[PDB]
């Protein structure tokens, strides 16, 4: 049926603030598994990946914690590939977005033809040479693009990496805080994106129609959804590291996911950047987690119009 | 002209929390009548219906306060039918939504051909046999549907009831918290609804165009609007019993009503679920009431673009 | 390139509450100039206009501080005309909206064929004879309309005024609190407007397309944008004198301005009604100013999708 495989990934060295390691814990203790089991979902939790501490991981130029991040993704890519072989949609509950490198890589090992939908207020496509922060949660995409392969230096811990996607297989939704170098890359590789500008102009309805018509226009390949919690407006998911105002509405958030689910092609999912310790109040924490959970459930069947199990009431 | 007849209905036994009995009081003391008189409106207040206490009203299966609710609606249906004969649009300031049974029944006694628009985060169409709460504010619609007549047991106090509407004469707007049994009924009787999903996809503009094209496609019959205050997002109407996040915008709220008014067919109106005691702060209370009032005024002429009385300024 | 000329106008006698005189100060101390210089913008600040105190300025009928306001606008019109001759887009950081009279008048002295976009929750088109408040921040438009010339009494201090625009050269966006006399004028002179009703119905996308198709349908004349901070919903710009609920979204706010900029015709800009002292909290103050700044930057190039300077990264 709608089989899922849960991958907790308590990692945070992809950026400065540490609380995101707890993301898996809080979402789990929010009742996610239970809630998913309450749907036609066949759920199997593969546990929280144990991330060995790499004490010796000095900066690579300005790129911070490279070996730590590379291993974290290298380990995850393998676990992802495992559940995908067990015929389950991989659900990655993580910390920072840098894990996307491991998530998508391993997912591709199984389904190379996959298409990606990246919901985020940022493009996370900086390169070790374009980034000015050195924080890897803002560079995952660059490591995954084939077009870029050959303009990215060998970063300690990323030798295991192989560019599993071309510009033509990814769509962004939500952008509102993009770097100049990031912008240049977009227009140059002609990447499909819908910034808040396009959403405002078109409506989330058209936005979703086009994005899917874009990725599934030709063949009907498996879908990977990388959802960075900061894609939604801070008034919904405040407990996040890099929030930007003017974000996606809670309703738009649900609309995106309700539509992905209805395609029947959701192969992989990432719920990133949920940092409970950045909530200025116990409720901002609750609010953030709750939304993260609601969005996840929509990915797996939950519909605002209602749902009904096969029987005469 | 635009003649109104005010019906205060301080009832609450349609659900557990009691504060909704005060709804009429707070809205009145908010200046509603005055404000309506300030428009081209001819206003007549029929007073707050006195609801006899039914001390002996044990549960019917799991259905709570059946005799209390049935009488409350039985009395109201008669008062509604009275003002409709006095050629005035009935305005029902109430408590819980279970009163809809009395409101619509009596309205129909006068205008049997009426169509209904139900703004609510819920469908309130459970049956004594489908409800799991037993609270009647979530079952009014089931008692009014002809298609369902014959699948509803005789509930103490509802013998006076007669199904005055078919599936084809009602439209829902706002749904986002629907029960499985409720969902089955929708798809089965093919009821027209626009959940938050449809609103997100289409926009309130198209939503309103379709809903009216649906109800007034054929003849031009009188319109009944049942507005459950919880249809709007909690950030607008927090002082309500059953709030759900991801609701209708304040602007969408006004858009709905501004459009109904412009049809010139508004025959009956219900402003339900305003419970002032559920506001966590004196202002949430104020906010909730204010919105309830603003929406009501839009139903009777108030336009955001402005209004002008027939004369050269 | 994209040359700007900054005009600070610390005036407030266009309405009762005084804090708006500080608007220039707070926006400047928010880093505006710096931020604009950070873009392809060529910025020149002409300083804060010194507004002589007119101790003797008794009411004209009910019109308050007429001589004070007339001089303030008379002085500004001249400064505006100065920067427009220095080939720079005039940026007017002001106090109350009554300054629009001086801003647009002087802008026209240079570019008579200009078209105006007025973002505001009000039309500010009352006349000394229609206004019931007597506050001039709600009458600037009336003084600028040719069609009205001959139905406006000579107000002390406004002799220097000459109606530099006809009904056909202005578009309103955001209206939601319009006076009856104001409404009569609209329908009578057939002025193009998009109240919140139209925005709700059409979407900001269509709204912007139509408004520009309206003003630039024929020739391609310079554009004047009068942005009253209260056009946006109070949840964004609370520190304002006359706020009204159900306003423009922050995203819609940016959409409007991003679109104006992209036309390449922005000739003049007004950022009015930012009163820091009306913020119930230090953050409402911060929030309000921040939004005012973000909107201004969008007028001058800033795009949510990102920007890139001419070079290979
Ligand atoms: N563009 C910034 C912020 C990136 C934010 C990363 B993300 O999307 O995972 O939050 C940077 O490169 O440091
Ligand atoms: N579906 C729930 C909630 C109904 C809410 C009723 B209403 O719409 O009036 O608030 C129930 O049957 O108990
Ligand atoms: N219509 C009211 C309010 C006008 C508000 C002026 B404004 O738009 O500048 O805030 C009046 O004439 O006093
Ligand atoms: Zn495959
Ligand atoms: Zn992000
Ligand atoms: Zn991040
Ligand atoms: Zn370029
Ligand atoms: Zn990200
Ligand atoms: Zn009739
Ligand atoms: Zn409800
Ligand atoms: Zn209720
Ligand atoms: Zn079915
Ligand atoms: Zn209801
Ligand atoms: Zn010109
Ligand atoms: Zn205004
Ligand atoms: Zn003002
Ligand atoms: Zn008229
Ligand atoms: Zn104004």
């Amino acid at each position: 049926s709608r089989t899922i495989g849960i991958i907790g990934a308590p990692f945070s060295k992809g950026q400065p603030r540490g609380g995101v390691e707890e993301g898996p814990t809080v979402l789990r203790k929010a009742g996610l598994l239970e809630k998913l089991k309450e749907q036609e979902c066949d759920v199997k939790d593969y546990g929280d990946l144990p991330f060995a501490d790499i004490p010796n991981d000095s900066p690579f130029q300005i790129v911070k914690n490279p070996r730590s991040v590379g291993k974290a993704s290298e380990q995850l890519a393998g676990k992802v590939a495992e559940v995908k072989k067990n015929g389950r949609i991989s659900l990655v509950l993580g910390g920072d977005h840098s894990l996307a490198i491991g998530s998508i890589s391993g997912h591709a090992r199984v389904h190379p033809d996959l298409g990606v939908i990246w919901v985020d207020a940022h493009t996370d496509i900086n390169t070790p040479l374009t980034t000015t922060s050195g924080n890897l949660h803002g560079q995952p995409v660059s490591f995954l693009l084939k077009e870029l392969k050959g303009k990215i230096p060998d970063v300690p811990g990323f030798s295991w990496v192989t560019p599993c996607i071309s510009a033509k297989d990814i769509v962004y939704i939500g952008l509102r805080d993009v770097d100049p170098g990031e912008h240049y890359i977009l227009k140059t590789l002609g990447i499909k994106y819908f910034s808040m500008t396009e959403v405002d102009r078109l409506g989330i309805g058209k936005v979703m129609e086009e994005t899917l018509s874009y990725l599934l226009g030709r063949k009907k390949r498996p879908i990977h959804l990388s959802f960075d919690v900061d894609g939604l407006d801070p008034s919904f998911t405040p407990a996040t590291g890099t929030p930007v105002v003017g974000g996606l509405t809670y309703r738009e958030g649900l609309y995106i996911t309700e539509e992905i689910y209805k395609t029947g092609l959701l192969s992989g999912l990432d719920i990133m950047e949920v940092n409970p310790s950045l909530g200025k109040t116990p409720e901002e924490v609750t609010r953030t987690v709750n939304t993260a959970v609601a969005i996840t459930l929509a990915c797996f069947g939950l519909a605002r119009e209602g749902n009904h199990k096969p029987i005469d009431y």
